[PDB]
């Protein structure tokens, strides 16, 4: 049984208001399932669910906490095949991601997590004489989540497992394009002995649940992934009884690449840095940044490689790039093909959706690369979201890093040279959160993830994320302070 | 010769549109002088000044950024009489306090944080074999902080310290009631070598100069405190570029009475608690909840205690108790008097301005208790601010806690008992950033301060400023990871 | 099978030179098993074996070492009851504590340090321009970790779980009286999937194969539980190759009672401090410290209670204390009857065998409470360790911490009392590596947990014992320093 | 009035048996002055001193030993040129560099501590449900610390700063050869406040002072630098008590040159590495391994630069290098230099004392420069620890790693090259606690310093010498734990 309702304390239940949603697969648009699709009253009713089960979640041994998120993560990975074949039907993730990035990535996060919850220690401060001074990372209390439709999956882990290891309770938001596999790790989690209320899904549209759980006054920490523009209708949000608020938003990374690099390693990494997942994440590779001294060698084998890519259904394993996960937003990607050619860019390759028949439902586009003219060209600006990638050149470590810090947007980057000196101070001079060095896009839950500027704040992963879940409670026992009178009588 | 302009960039001057503001002394409502008055223009140039200022700043190593904080802790101790004498004269606090307190506070904070500079350490994480990951703890750049009149001279330390330590540069408003310490302070950070632009004073309102600072794109970071409402304000504000917020609001703290105290003890914390800096603190024990065996022999020492406490001119080192900040304050705190009476609340002693007619000038009320009739009552809720306790009685722990929790606010507590156990069991349950155990009031610039709930959030003192004032910036290095490429060909 | 081979190198093998230990049940002297029995010869090869494996073990990710211990930490409770009769067999211990102490704490140890693994980072330090200083905590490499015979089971998990952890490889030698949980647990290894030579187990004396081992010079780190005598052989046995070295010695735990105590409560601490394990314990609460005013209403309770104690066949859950471990030590606890009552002691209750003829064959002896004259009697300052309490008085608090800090060792210690101050107080000064209050004998695998003095030194459990198994790799890369030449030309 | 006498318990004493040592100038071997010798009855007064003081300084608020320590830095830079003369007369260091390095580091280091004590913080560990357990760092009490004689000076700040931030009390026994700038460091000591028997100065004999205060059973710990046979004699001796060991025991430093290196930047390093201090460092780059295709090359620039070096009067700021510290170290490296020829080294430069009349009657040796035939050879394998550098060469990075790896010493290392991989690769491979690259024998006070194997263990610096000066105290509070009775009735 596929598990379509909305997930409080404890059980599968429809929506107060008995709607639902569509789910489509983007292979060729049919509605795989319909889903219960929450409004406030349901977001209310998370909220209240995950408010009673916070006292015993939060005094239960932080181990007990942990045990349960190893559980999770075993399970996880008995059931890989089964999940990795929902992530790929809902998201149109070829077959060949899911089993080996998505899934994995997932047990991963929750593992770590699970060990980590009782390696969180507060701390004693040094203080006056006569006085012990402890201090607790506490949890804040109930936590809000709302994740997008790229790696959902993978974000039940980034998200969930700071703040449950944390001892925080959770109302998760996943998007409503697709929410398949988080319901079915909810389910996963009940199976395992998660109590009633601990974690609460409620997938619906942004606009009903979304905004009831960022506005929610018993909600203490509200966390979002997405756009630039709707986080600062989070933060917006969050007034009402000013909550705290992490945020992952655009990005729009460079990947540059100096004339010392090993062209084989770079050529194959900037194809994984914006194909991979149709180039639907946050820290796609998105600018192509070349020295003028390789750039055109590098583009004759890069175009060649990026035009080779099997793009098809997502379960077939022999695909290598699927459909992009809607219609809406397979448009946007195409209609900056039209901006591109406008400010001059050249498309090297792609920009349009492929001939095969058998793929004409889809929301399919061919791996793009556009060449623009300057950095500050709209596609070398906005954030497209797709697989496609716009190329600059440059000569000086100067203009290649006036390249890099071009943008509005800080959250990854990365680079290619064997130069030592160069690989360090161009990563400390980049505006990111992450930079990539001879790589793109490694991922581990100990490294700490997000952004600066308007890419938010906040980080997932590590103790850092630990942190963010958490705060201080500072306790002072007067022992023998022998504080003299203030009022002298 | 007293400072009285804008300091931008390395210099007094005046504000763009020769704007000033009237500084008033609170003893008598004289005016002490005339300050220039920032605007959104001169914000603008100060942000620009350390804007320009950052990278070289930030380059600087971590240790000379501490030893100038360090020779600032020696000049501020070097001008200790000047220093609190210039501070009571704009505040209103007792020559005693400012001599005592404020100055020693402030060098302390400003002393802990020039050794802490170069104690902040990144971390290196344990990844996939043939992968170096670490992570800096970087600066964010330009941080603007605002803060209110009850603490001038403390809150240049406990807002500068970490953040210039941490390589910062800062664009600093404080209350235009009682500016002119801070101008005295960043004359001396001149002297003692801080280069032009890394601190800028921007004097001016709330709505003006104020406003700008926390909408303005070049800021990385804004820290408020004062009330909830503004608060909100500044959430709102910095939605434009995503800034990062830091918070203190409201409290309304529960200093809690058990049978078995000691009650010489308490009864002296009780009125340090409420009755020093004429209770204009944030932290101040503004609700005593004594249980019912021991509140009536509590009270009648400490109504006989407060109806002692010697009112006067600040400048008298005699005066235990000055005038409150400003006249709107002191309204305020007589309005509440009103109230109290309004709800059949006992005013104990205190509620009007002290009878000598050579304080008919000043902003002056005498040391007001008032038993309230229920912890629902408006002067058990809201924040009065001035030297006006309110007294609820309990029988049971659980009462005691369910009184504590009940107001909206979550800053400090504490509570007098000789138990071991309920000690640690109630300042686990209190809804509070801080728990005084048999003390009240403990600041210590290693010790982490801070609300929760609606009283904000993000941590003054300790590591947790430091990481506060910090952003992660994670890089990887590719030694030899040996990535397989990702389209196999 | 029960497994009674030496393990070397991933296999089960006979010893170099043929020969063999008889096993003992101490229930009635009988012969469980011969044991192979290392010396100098087999330690070689164990080291040898862990020298190969230790570039491969050091270079798996941590979270793949950490995996390995989560496997066995599932293993262990798997095979729960059979572990639990076998250490009961072996050791003595009632197999009601077998099952409810000896193996959940081996199992919990063992997750948390898998765990643990990957949560270790290094650091990044703030240096001067243009450098980059990080810092690993990198494995010593092979480590020697001899244990005793009272807990041995769990002695497996407080070694080896943050050795393993850290990277390093280990080669245990444990005691020839009990070693057959041990043998097993290094089986259930294999059978999870750690590579040969990364755990190898040498049973054998303590001066053929202990010797060899803390002599070795290939061995980086000597870890050694047992008698202080010993330890100083253990130091001086280091000199060699100037290896690390880990000591956790005697204890001559206080167990201080204040007139103010839950005497209840106080009274079954007191019972299960010193009477669990047969008193074969470190940290055994083995000195009851009474304050005067309620020294006879407790001794009167505690004396009955103990002589209830339930003392029988180890194997049937009605056992409440089995017989000490072996017949040499019941000798020794014995002779210290004889002791006690020479320097006028009184003997409230045991101090001899008990009567029922079924344990007449079993090293067997009534729990024993002596009342002592002076703090500074034989009793009250050697170390019995077995279910043998020295009973002393005392007045005001100055004279309990007198007390408590009379003796050479500096283990545990604890303390029962409801006065806030005092509990903190005495902690405070008490020599020891832990103090107790309200409670005896608690220990959790993040606690940290050793002595001080001539206790020892290093501590198990915790980050603190990842630092121990560690050590500081610093690396600088000179990116940008500029440094001038210091023979200038 | 240069101080010659013991320093004890706040005062400057004669010795009790009134033995004295002659103190020598190495530029010409005359007498300075002589000393008070301690012999075992000195080392008691001090310990005794030192045992008296600990409980006031270890109560002493944290942040006001490091107040202490904050001015001590301030004085030794207020008094430079007095320190870096009388450094200059006793050890024969160049006055260039008692003024550039010798008092600015030692500076430094003080302050460095000063900043720390109120930094270094306890924890709390996340335990059973009911339970509190927070854990102290505190200070061991008593530490002993023996020095050589090559930074004097500097070695006061590496030893007695952590110890002393920490809150332990300190007997130092400096170098007998050159024990004058530590007692003025004592004297300032007391003119900056520094309680009386919290510092113990006791320049004596290593055989009398030395084996004393290793053996004492009043000290704690006991930390030494020198040679691997008194590391032995210190580890023997510490078998009394069980007092904890530090160990700095020498180095055998590679300094590896790649052919990608800048061969300016690495012909300037070689020569500071092993020509600075004339070589008289336990990190001095002591074998310099070339690459085959560069070494010719670099060896030309490099044998001219070290025959150039200006060889001379301590006292003349012209002076690139003094002589040894003594006669004995002297014939030491002119027999070092025999070994080289006999077994066949090529000297390139150098290897017998200048020509120079002037000099005659000083420790004088020049820049010296052996090409060995092996690395096993004497002259690559053992230290000399004078102005002599060995020579090796090598084809292949495995081959470079071999080499730096074929001694029996791990302290400092480092390598010069422009490859990204090779840099971070090798430093993870090298054997050494410290690992320099494009750069040489950096040191910060943050910055652990130490060695591995036979170099020894602990740190110096940073957080890492504060843990290695504090011991855990863990405390628990059974709060609301509800442990049932043992032995259930
Ligand atoms: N106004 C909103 N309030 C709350 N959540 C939203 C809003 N708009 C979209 N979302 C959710 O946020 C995620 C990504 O939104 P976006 O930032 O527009 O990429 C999806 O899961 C949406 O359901
Ligand atoms: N709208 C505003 N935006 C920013 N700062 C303000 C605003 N209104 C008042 N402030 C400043 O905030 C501090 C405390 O404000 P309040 O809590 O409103 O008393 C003072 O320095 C005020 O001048
Ligand atoms: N001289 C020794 N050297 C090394 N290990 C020993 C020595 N004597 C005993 N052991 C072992 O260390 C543990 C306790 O020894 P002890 O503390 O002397 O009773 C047991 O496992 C012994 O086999
Ligand atoms: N047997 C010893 N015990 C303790 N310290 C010594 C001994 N012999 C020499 N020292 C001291 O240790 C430092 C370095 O000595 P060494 O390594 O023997 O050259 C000097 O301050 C010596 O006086």
């Amino acid at each position: 049984h596929m598990q379509t309702q909305l997930f409080i304390d404890g059980r599968f239940v429809d929506a107060v208001d008995r709607g639902t949603i569509d789910v489509l697969n983007p292979h060729d648009g049919s509605v795989i399932t319909k889903i219960a699709a929450a409004t406030a009253a349901d977001v209310d009713l998370a909220v209240d669910a995950a408010t009673r089960a916070f006292p015993a979640w939060s005094a239960m041994p932080a181990a007990e906490r942990g045990r349960l998120l190893l559980r999770l993560a075993d399970a996880i990975e008995a059931n890989t095949e089964a999940l990795a074949q929902l992530e790929s039907l809902d998201t149109g993730h070829p077959i060949r991601d899911s089993r080996a990035l998505d899934v994995p990535r997932t047990a991963a996060c929750f593992r770590y997590f699970g060990g980590m919850a009782d390696k969180l220690q507060g701390s004693v401060i040094p203080v006056d004489t006569g006085f012990l001074n402890y201090v607790q990372r506490a949890p804040i209390g109930v936590v809000g989540q709302i994740v997008p439709w790229n790696f959902p999956l993978m974000f039940t882990s980034w998200k969930m497992g700071p703040a449950l290891a944390a001892g925080n309770t959770v109302v998760l938001k996943p998007s409503e394009i697709t929410p398949l596999s988080t319901l079915r790790i909810v389910e996963l989690m009940a199976e395992v002995g998660f109590p009633a209320g601990v974690v609460n899904i409620v997938p619906g549209y942004g606009h009903t649940a979304g905004q009831r759980l960022a506005e929610h006054p018993g909600v203490g920490k509200i966390a979002f992934t997405g756009s630039t523009a709707t986080g600062r209708r989070i933060v917006e949000a969050s007034q009402g009884n000013l909550k705290r608020v992490q945020l992952e938003l655009g990005g729009k990374g460079a990947n540059i690449v100096f004339d010392d690099a090993n062209l084989d390693a770079a050529i194959n990494g900037a194809a994984w840095a914006i194909f991979h997942n149709q180039g639907q994440a946050c820290i796609a590779g998105s600018r192509l940044v070349l020295h003028e001294r390789i750039a055109d060698a590098f583009l004759e084998r890069f175009v060649a490689l990026a035009s080779s890519i099997r793009i098809g259904n997502p379960l077939d394993p022999n695909t290598e790039m699927g459909p992009l996960t809607s219609k809406q937003h397979l448009d946007r990607v195409l209609s900056y093909v039209d901006v591109a050619r406008e400010q001059g860019g050249r498309v090297l390759t792609g920009g349009s959706a492929p001939q095969d028949p058998a793929l004409a439902n889809g929301y399919y586009v061919r791996p793009t690369i556009v060449e623009a003219k300057h950095a500050t060209d709209r596609v070398a600006q906005e954030e497209v979201f797709g697989p496609f990638v716009t190329v600059l050149r440059f000569g000086s470590d100067d203009e290649a890093l006036a390249i890099a810090n071009a943008t509005e947007y800080g959250l990854g980057s990365g680079l290619w040279t064997n130069d030592l000196s160069r690989a360090h101070r161009m990563a400390a001079r980049i505006d990111a959160g992450m930079c990539w060095i001879n790589c793109y896009k490694r991922v581990n839950p100990g490294s700490p993830f997000g952004g600066v500027g308007k890419s938010g704040y906040g980080r997932e992963m590590g103790f850092e994320a630990m942190h963010d879940y958490t705060e201080a409670r500072s306790v002072w026992v007067n022992v023998d302070g022998n504080v003299p009178p203030h009022f002298k009588r």
